[PDB]
């Protein structure tokens, strides 16, 4: 047993391995949106920068929670990165709606281990109203403005 | 009686405080239409700081009567802050159609009792006329495009 | 149901809208108490600045509950807000001691429900002591010489 | 078939989506290896510093070839990144023996598909001829002196 | 009882108490072997400005819960601070350990009462590593080059 | 015997230590004292920072002496650190008194074994002077002034 360890349950440890990956998992799918809206296909550029730097957000919670592993004594131990759910992420709603249960899964799986959490979840919801106002799926325009006015900060 | 105070009417006197009191309740009817247009539900920032400054305006002028009573040796006298006539201010329109009676109903007991209620009141105009234009209610790109352009500066 | 609100309980809901009345009293009765001390009948100025900033810091706090309340996807429900419970404060003492039992009941509807209310409430015990210490309610000169030396910074 | 696609074979395709996978292995394998080093255990922080940012430096070789792929108009297909063969990495040598392996099989994989993966290959052999010289895997003294002389650029 | 007293157990102010002889204590300590090291008999002077700086730093902690006793209304009471276990240190290694054990025994303490105490615990250990890696206790050019290299940043 | 130890009597290293124990002593209780006036029941910040930095004064003369007793060739020895004799201390009279003693056992003693000593002393009667004149123990106004005008620089 380590050296620096000092009241860390072996429960606590188990369970920041388990959100090291989930916040691995939640970057990896962050990163397929980003690119999705990227194509050629899709092209949304401002909100394919959103999804990248949201990628980029997961990927450091996850190296901060493997830092505060080692810091209390604990062992990371690492799991494959599954693939993400979907190939393809719809229109810009529909990825938004899918990052909103993406952030939701990761904050439960955070209260049964978060002023940002909530955070970057009330600015899914908002994001998502304005969405159903602007007429998504059907009206494109809509989309186009979202991505300039919204999305372009 | 007050050392100061010199041709000073009992009813002017009353006449401000009643004025504190409705400036207060200006106030707060704002801030409740402000943190409407804030949530996740509704979301249309740029409207939500409008109604924000608006209501620390109106504070404003209530600070600056109470300053007026003293300085001519009146006293003030408080009375409680009445709840805002609605929890739910539906949209854009119907709250800037709100606002224009609210900014109506402090200007006829100013006139009772100014070159800036007035141009409060033709800001509120030319805003319910260009939400008409956009085809408020039915028309949300419209209420996004305003959001947008006009409360976005 | 609100899209962005996850384990967030009705009970919270309805505690925050509690405080942020609370709250908004909390910044009328200062406020009341900030004119007191302008009269020219009562004229300690410095003494009316703190409570006016005081008025001020109390209606940020509500609108910080407010923020909150729309973040977590609980909806704000306002009250009437009631008139302080005097129009006349006495003198400086009498007026700080009633500062005192208001930030106590603020603090424990928050127990109930921080790092702030604290040195808060430890600042308005030490004015107490000194105005105590001063002579008050008696010595008018002492009076003066704490508006001047303490609330003077 | 997509409008931007001229002159790029679907075996071009498909060995770019496996250098992505390829890519994300390695940078999971120096995530993995930065935290070894990181441990109270271990304690080697400039080599530490190093295999997180050869973490970095691979996840943007990843990011570029996704990038690659969308302007030549492929359609990018992810798959689970695998877990990095060991959990533990031994000493500073055997590490430095790793990534040796590890950047030539990325370096294979890109001659089947450079003025940089050479340099970072002629760099990981520099390493390892300076690690032997200082006596690993015997001796400790030679390890501390790698991570502040070397390491410590 | 104290007039600012609020919801703050005698328990919490006897257990603060104790916290602020504890770190005193740890700072009579760390100055004990800050003292050593500077001796020409020993003369490892940046081993010695490190516990001389972490000595002001247990002493700021016990003032800090002082500030925190007086502005919750409890009252600060002091007990002699017992001389340090040892009047010599032994070498780098030896010293270190027993500051983890000391750094052990307060984060204990404050656990039955902290993003810094682990700091600090996980900074010792890794000290700890580094002096074992470099042939403590026997190796005195190891001791030599570790305040140079590691204990002069 | 130590390698630099040239003309320095056992008698003159063991005097040395018992200054730095005294020095220590003195330095808990100006800690003490200063603690006391931050009281909220006492509220005297200019006094109590006045008994804050001469606890510290008091600390750096003892870790220069241990510094002394080292480039000497003399080796420290620590005892216990008595409480001080007090846990409460009167009125910025009877407190500065209880100073003014301390501060002349500490010269006696420095006398046994210097121009910043008699600065420090004539310092302390000149404060208690000016708190007789100004008519302490009974007169508050007084003791509030001396706070503000004289502690307050
Ligand atoms: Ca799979
Ligand atoms: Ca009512
Ligand atoms: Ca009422
Ligand atoms: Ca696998
Ligand atoms: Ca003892
Ligand atoms: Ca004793």
């Amino acid at each position: 047993d380590s050296q620096v360890r000092q009241n860390f349950h072996r429960d606590c440890e188990a369970a920041i391995n388990r959100m090291v990956n989930m916040e691995l998992y939640a970057s990896y799918t962050y990163l397929s949106m980003a690119f999705y809206f990227d194509r050629d296909d899709i092209a949304l550029h401002n909100v394919a920068k959103f999804f990248k730097e949201q990628s980029h957000e997961e990927r450091e919670h996850a190296e901060k929670l493997m830092k505060d592993q080692n810091k209390r004594g604990g062992r990371i131990v690492l799991q494959d990165v599954q693939k993400p759910e979907r190939d393809e992420w719809g229109n810009t709603l529909e990825a938004m709606q899918a990052a909103l249960q993406l952030e939701k899964t990761v904050n439960q799986a955070l209260l049964d281990l978060p002023e940002e959490q909530v955070k970057s979840i009330k600015q899914l919801g908002d994001y998502i109203t304005n969405l159903k106002r602007l007429g998504l799926p059907q009206n494109g325009m809509g989309e186009y403005l979202f991505d300039k006015h919204t999305m372009g900060e």
